[PDB]
């Protein structure tokens, strides 16, 4: 689709039981792509934070959709597909992030609509099952994820995500035009998360 502030304000409305909470262990954004069947050509972006542990009943109940990690390695509510690599083991919730607070609380809501699907959240999985081990990336990660499971894969929606990575004051990381900050494989993003952000040459 492209971006619509009308389809925007419609849907979002329909949120509700705004949540504060606790900061998670480790976490990791995403940013997903709303559309529905009587807005044809129109979308907007919003972000999930997946947090670890199983809180199904922090979703809306057509998003408590339980997809697993290959070979049973891990699994992640909210999301509508199985991941095509391994997790760490663990259950993850993947919940619509309202905000992030400065004192590192998150403010999730609960949204009317289906789980997320496609392949594009990938990226920000393989980083949280692999490459993050304490706290909340501040950024936002899209991209598929290759057969080889370090090469990074151009998505659909760039630009509609962007606008919702930049919504938060956040960048938004991939592998393609149209990305904030850019990574071709995995080893690049899990050092961009050491970094807290992109190195600085403030020369
Ligand atoms: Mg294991």
């Amino acid at each position: 689709g492209r971006f619509s502030r009308n389809l925007k304000d419609r849907l979002e409305s329909n949120n509700y039981e705004e949540m504060e909470l606790p900061p998670p262990t480790k976490g990791v954004i995403i940013p997903v792509v709303h559309t529905v069947e009587s807005a044809p050509g129109e979308a907007f972006g919003s972000l999930l934070v997946i947090i670890p542990g199983a809180y199904p009943e922090l979703l809306d109940p057509n998003q408590q959709v339980l997809s697993h990690f290959k070979n049973d390695t891990g699994c992640v509510w909210g999301i509508g597909e199985d991941i095509p690599f391994e997790g760490d083991d663990i259950c993850y919730t993947a919940l619509p992030l309202k905000e992030i607070k400065k004192d590192g609380n998150i403010v999730v809501e609960k949204v009317f609509a289906g789980p997320a699907m496609g392949p594009s959240c990938q990226l920000g999985l393989s980083l949280l099952v692999n490459d993050i081990d304490k706290g909340v990336p501040r950024m936002v990660f899209t991209g598929e994820i290759a057969n080889d499971e370090e090469t990074i894969v151009p998505i659909c929606g760039v630009d509609i995500k962007a606008i919702a990575a930049h919504e938060h004051g956040l960048p938004l990381v991939g592998c393609q035009p149209g990305v904030d900050e850019v990574v071709a494989n995995t080893s690049l993003a899990s050092h961009l998360i050491q970094s807290g952000a992109l190195p600085v040459q403030k020369a």
